[PDB]
Parts: C-alpha cells; sequence; structure tokens
C-alpha cells in the first residue's frame, strides 16, 4: 500500500498516493470532479478523477462499476485508457471513495476545427485515427453513443484519442434545443424508431468528417424536428423497405406526412472536396442504419490509402457485459467495485 497524503481542492478533500504531486483544478466538470497532477512514478502529466457519491442508489452504485469495468478493458493507442485507479481504504467496510487517474488531455478536435487550416491530408489522418479506434470499440460489442468533436483529444502532432466511457446517459433536456450534444446523433437514437446498434456511431463519424472538410456543422437543428428536416433534405425521405423497420408505429406516422425528397448530389453540397471523401460520406451517411459502411471496411476504402495498414490495425480481448442485465442491492455492486479497484494491474 502507498502512502497518502490529504489536500482541500475547493472545498473537497483529497487523499492520493505521494506519487501524485502539484494538484491543481482543470476541465468544465465535463468528465467528472478532475484535477491535473505530475505523476512521479511515470513522469506524465495526468489526471485525477474523484467520484461523487459513487454508491448514493442502486442506479450510481451500478454506473460506477459500468465506468470502471470499461476504462479497466480499454487498451489501444486511439481510445482513453486508465492508467490507475486507488481507494484510501484499508477495506471494503470503510470503503466510500473511488479516484481513476488518465493521460491529461490538453485540446479536443472543436478547437483544431474553430482555430486551424486543415489540408486533405489532415483530415485523411485525424479521421483514419477515429475508425481506428472504433474498429477495436465496436469488436468487443460496445457502442460508443456520444461521439461528437469535444470527446476526441488531439495533441500537437495531430494524434487522436476516443473520450467519454460509462457516465450516466444523457438526459432529454440536455437534448433540447439548439444544442451540440444531439447534432451528431443518428436519426433512429434522436427519435427512439427501433432497437439501435453499434451503425449509430458510423453517422457520427460521417458528420464530424463533413464539419472537418466545411468548418460548419453539418445538421445545426434548433429542436429534434428542425435536425430531422435538415438530414432528410440531404439524404431523402425514407422508402418503404427503412419504414418498415420503424417499430414506433406514431414516429412512421409522422415520417409519412412528410412530402418525398430525392437524396442531394454530395459533390455539389461539399464543393471542391477530394473525390474519394464525397464517395465516403455517401457511404457513412445512409438512412438505413443497416445499409451503412462499418468501421472495418471503412478502414480499406481508398481515401485513407497512405495511412492504412491491414497488420497494425487491432481488435479487443472479449468483453463480458452480462453484470448489464444483473438486478443487484447497492452493497454487492459496492462489493463488485472493490474487487475490480484492488485487482488492478498497471500498463508496461
Ligand atoms: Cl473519457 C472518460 N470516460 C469516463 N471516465 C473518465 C475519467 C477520466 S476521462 C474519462
Ligand atoms: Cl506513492
Ligand atoms: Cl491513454
Ligand atoms: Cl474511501
Ligand atoms: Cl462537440
Ligand atoms: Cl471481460
Ligand atoms: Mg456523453
Amino acid at each position: 500500500r502507498p502512502t497518502f497524503y490529504r489536500q482541500e481542492l475547493n472545498k473537497t478533500i483529497w487523499e492520493v498516493p505521494e506519487r501524485y504531486q502539484n494538484l491543481s483544478p482543470v476541465g468544465s466538470g465535463a468528465y467528472g470532479s478532475v484535477c491535473a497532477a505530475f505523476d512521479t512514478k511515470t513522469g506524465h502529466r495526468v489526471a485525477v478523477k474523484k467520484l461523487s457519491r459513487p454508491f448514493q442508489s442502486i442506479i450510481h452504485a451500478k454506473r460506477t462499476y459500468r465506468e470502471l469495468r470499461l476504462l479497466k478493458h480499454m487498451k489501444h493507442e486511439n481510445v482513453i485508457g486508465l492508467l490507475d485507479v486507488f481507494t484510501p481504504a484499508r477495506s471494503l467496510e470503510e470503503f466510500n471513495d473511488v479516484y481513476l487517474v488518465t493521460h491529461l488531455m490538453g485540446a479536443d478536435l472543436n478547437n483544431i476545427v474553430k482555430c486551424q487550416k486543415l489540408t486533405d491530408d489532415h483530415v485523411q489522418f485525424l479521421i483514419y485515427q477515429i475508425l481506428r479506434g472504433l474498429k477495436y470499440i465496436h469488436s468487443a460489442d460496445i457502442i460508443h453513443r456520444d461521439l461528437k468533436p469535444s470527446n476526441l483529444a488531439v495533441n500537437e502532432d495531430c494524434e487522436l484519442k476516443i473520450l467519454d466511457f460509462g457516465l450516466a446517459r444523457h438526459t432529454d433536456d440536455e437534448m433540447t434545443g439548439y444544442v451540440a450534444t444531439r447534432w451528431y446523433r443518428a436519426p433512429e437514437i434522436m427519435l427512439n424508431w427501433m432497437h439501435y446498434n453499434q451503425t449509430v456511431d458510423i453517422w457520427s463519424v460521417g458528420c464530424i468528417m463533413a464539419e472537418l472538410l466545411t468548418g460548419r456543422t453539418l445538421f445545426p437543428g434548433t429542436d429534434h424536428i428542425d435536425q430531422l428536416k435538415l438530414i432528410l433534405r440531404l439524404v431523402g425521405t425514407p422508402g418503404a423497405e427503412l419504414l418498415k423497420k420503424i417499430s414506433s408505429e406514431s414516429a412512421r406516422n409522422y415520417i409519412q406526412s412528410l412530402a418525398q425528397m430525392p437524396k442531394m448530389n454530395f459533390a455539389n453540397v461539399f464543393i471542391g472536396a477530394n473525390p474519394l471523401a464525397v464517395d465516403l460520406l455517401e457511404k457513412m451517411l445512409v438512412l438505413d442504419s443497416d445499409k451503412r459502411i462499418t468501421a472495418a471496411q471503412a478502414l480499406a476504402h481508398a481515401y485513407f490509402a497512405q495511412y492504412h495498414d491491414p497488420d497494425d490495425e487491432p481488435v479487443a480481448d472479449p468483453y463480458d457485459q452480462s453484470f448489464e442485465s444483473r438486478d443487484l442491492l447497492i452493497d454487492e455492486w459496492k462489493s463488485l467495485t472493490y474487487d475490480e479497484v484492488i485487482s488492478f494491474v498497471p500498463p508496461p
């Protein structure tokens, strides 16, 4: 067991191993209560997250367990990983607090899209890295569900990592009105059309790729219905085949109230873009999720010929998510979480 020391960080008591020094608050609270520190064992600048009220309800205890399981699994160059997890508790009986340690992220994609001039070469390398990380995530039967520029960390060398695993499901209020939290969402999940699957993430990558090419949000809707109208004007209204797959009768009735529209010519929308970029966007932004390109298929597209290496695009170890359908008490979720804290092995 390391030695711990205590300090008050803006009306919060932090108790952490001596290896972590020079703690100071960071971020806009998007990933929880997070400080920056220097890790003296590894020489890296790190983010230390202290969870708020991790065991206060069954819902919160299960969310804590879910976040720790997901972060312990993810071992890939293009995905956030866990550097450490600790508790000052010396037994299950005194366990209350959980702390997670990751690499400190400086800038996200929004900063570079907003403030930098990007070459077709920059767009190739950024989207190649997102798809490489997604091929890995999807091989474990994990759906990200929230890919957007603020969840993509980017460094000076244009190297990228994917963020946001096992945090609270987004509320209907967070999704209301003129908000970036909805602009990257696939239509079948935005409007609850049907049981969704991993194909939702490829819609999101299409929306991100279009914005890197134009410097503008692709579907900046003022509300759910305005955003659906922007989507159908580009990709066309649904045919009988997709309408059959909308399980919700009222959602089917609403769609049929709209005048039919054809798919637009993407070369006249993305004026001057690399024809290979236009071709890939047409294969991602397909209304029927069964027909969209997969991450593994997209890596082999000619747009990525300069970066694609099929011997260096790895898949994940198997991920057991059977706990997700399990009904347990608060103390049972707390015991499962304690075992995952004490069994952690740090990366090489
Ligand atoms: Cl990205 C992400 N998802 C869930 N928890 C954390 C803690 C630090 S970064 C992070
Ligand atoms: Cl230490
Ligand atoms: Cl990492
Ligand atoms: Cl504790
Ligand atoms: Cl964003
Ligand atoms: Cl597993
Ligand atoms: Mg999110």
